[PDB]
């Protein structure tokens, strides 16, 4: 429950750091 909703966090990150970073 915690670690799911945190994980959620990072993968928000990674899709926009990706766009980002190209």
């Amino acid at each position: 429950f915690f670690h799911h909703i945190f994980r959620g966090i990072v993968h928000v990150g990674k899709t926009i750091h990706r766009l980002v970073t190209g």
